[PDB]
This record gives structure tokens, sequence and C-alpha cells, in this order.
């Protein structure tokens, strides 16, 4: 699996469904800005 | 499952293993700043 480490939203952030995720966890995972993804417990 | 959108990082967040999520994403996946998660394609 791709996996990260949880932090907080920055402020502007607060109240999106969004996830913010570098290029390389985007390379990664194999998505690009705008894709969908799902965040899962581990 | 819960599921959220892709967005880029930012610029000092760049370099991370890191996801920045919000507190009522947190809370739907069950998880706490700190704790680790799986970032999934959909």
């Amino acid at each position: 699996k791709v996996v990260a480490r949880v932090a907080e939203a920055r402020a502007e952030d607060v109240g999106k469904r969004v996830v913010r995720v570098d290029k390389a966890e985007r390379a990664k995972v194999g998505v690009k800005v705008g894709d969908v993804v799902e965040v899962k417990k581990v």
C-alpha cells in the first residue's frame, strides 16, 4: 500500500472533502490532482 | 468508503509522507492526527 501520516488541515482547507497529497505520493498512488481517492484506516 | 478529492501539497508540506485531512474526514475515517492511513486509488 501507499501509506501516509495524517496531519490536520490548513485553515483555508477546513470544511472540504479534500486531501492534500504531495506529488511523490500522488505518483505512488497513481493519481493526479482532482482525482478521487479513498482514505482508509490502517 | 471515505472518499476525498486529491489536491496538491502546500509548499511547506512538499517532501513529506503526510496527508492533510480535515477533522470531519478524520472522524469519518476513524483516525487522529499522527495516525497512519492508506491512500488508495479509486
